[PDB]
């Protein structure tokens, strides 16, 4: 495991294009300059072991970087990545993590401390297996929960409902730790979204299993709660890149 | 018009993050750095009228940005950007110029030169449809050309088949003054695809019209050529957007 080459000159230019250029009409501002963000980002891990870290190190960084969400837009998703991302599309219908400037701005990056100079490994970082969870988790743990507390209205999940293996909904997924517990009264409903890969044995359905569970641990937290499998919109994605499919099928 | 806030910055930042992180297993990197390509890009417009620019004003620039291209993967469009751009989906189906470095870095991006220092207009840049041709085509015309000069094997070119207004095949599109004759024999075949929009009037088809004039030009370039509307893989993302429109009634 390799971190990425000038960390700081990668994050200090994603973050300038992203203020000047990317999602202007879409996601706010933030007051903080992009000096003042590599500060709160840089400090939290640096001059430390690897594994020196839990879930406050990065909250700093957050609370400056943390842009107002537009409401009803917020999209939450486990096991989808591809397609939630592809649905949401960039921003025009949801809004994702990755769309945020802290998210666009550390996307697949790979960093870690050193104590010695320069502050940080520039040749290894730990296999994540390796430190303790609150370090292991410390920076999307973070990003998953300041996210979250942040969303507004309508949230949207996305789940892969053809695992057999990882039910659609666990409280041991990142949304199960960080994103659902962290949804402020601000959220009104929760539309669950459930994708069952073309040509897959279905293996998850709305109201049964996990999703079962998920419809009353919302509304517990007084949201309303709706379950949608295949979505034609969602669907036609699906079938663009499997025409053949038998789900995809006209007349 | 309203140029792009902090040009410099932006460009540099764009372009040691396309540098660390881009298209990273999709497209090889310049030799060039950052630094370098600023001064060939600012060097071509600076301290010159705006409209004084033409065909080769970026010329350095693009040698020093212009990045070899995957064969059977390039894409060309015209005048159906988005559908395009989602169907060659950031580079894993298609690449498209916006993945290109030049592309990524001046995406959208306003700019023009002074004469005055500091060489460059940071709050205005004139209605660029009032300048001459091949000044306001000075930029994307070097662009499609380096582009297409850099294509490989079999090409796509997506086209507007709904349009009454504009042929799907023009001569003085950007595809038809830049790209179509800058295609040499690293080209083996283009492929077209019509889109015909969800519940539009079929304006052009295969084998007729421009479409038959694009045609005779591919072949006497002796390029293979081939013609496919609304192929299902892009249908289907047409209907994401339009579900209930009637050609995307799905079986029983
Ligand atoms: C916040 O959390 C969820 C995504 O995590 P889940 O565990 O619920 O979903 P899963 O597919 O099982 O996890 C995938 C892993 O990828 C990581 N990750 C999230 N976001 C990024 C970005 N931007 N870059 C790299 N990796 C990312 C997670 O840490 C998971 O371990 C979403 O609804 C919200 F994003
Ligand atoms: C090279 O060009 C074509 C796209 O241009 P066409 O003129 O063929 O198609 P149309 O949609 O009618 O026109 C696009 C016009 O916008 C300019 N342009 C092209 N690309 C850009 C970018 N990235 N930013 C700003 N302007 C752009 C052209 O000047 C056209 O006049 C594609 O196949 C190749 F990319």
């Amino acid at each position: 495991i390799v971190p990425t080459r000038e960390l700081e000159n990668v994050f200090l230019g994603r973050c300038k294009d992203y203020e000047i250029t990317r999602y202007l009409d879409i996601l706010p501002r933030v007051r903080s300059d992009c000096s003042a963000l590599w500060k709160d980002f840089f400090k939290a891990f640096s001059f430390k072991n690897p594994c020196d870290l839990d879930l406050g190190s990065y909250k700093d960084f957050f609370t400056s970087a943390q842009q107002q969400l537009p409401k009803n837009k917020v999209m939450f998703w486990s096991g989808v990545y591809d397609e939630a991302h592809d649905y949401a599309n960039t921003g025009r219908k949801y809004i994702t993590l990755e769309d945020t400037l802290p998210g666009y701005m550390l996307n697949s990056l790979v960093w870690c401390g050193q104590r010695a100079n320069p502050g940080f490994n520039e040749k290894v970082c730990p296999d994540f297996k390796t430190c303790p969870v609150q370090a292991r988790e410390s920076f999307w743990g973070m990003a998953s929960s300041s996210y979250a507390h942040s969303a507004e209205g309508e949230v949207t999940y996305m789940v892969d409902g053809s695992n057999p293996k990882v039910p659609a909904y666990r409280p041991d997924s990142f949304f199960g730790k960080y994103e659902l517990p962290n949804l402020t009264n601000k959220v009104t409903r929760v539309k669950v979204i459930v994708l069952h890969r073309l040509g897959e044995k279905i293996i998850e359905k709305c109201g049964a299993g996990s999703l079962l569970d998920l419809e009353k641990l919302v509304k517990a937290k007084h949201f309303a709660f709706d379950c949608v499998e295949n979505p034609r919109a969602v669907l036609f994605l699906l079938c663009s890149d499997n025409p053949n499919a038998r789900e995809c099928r006209l007349a």
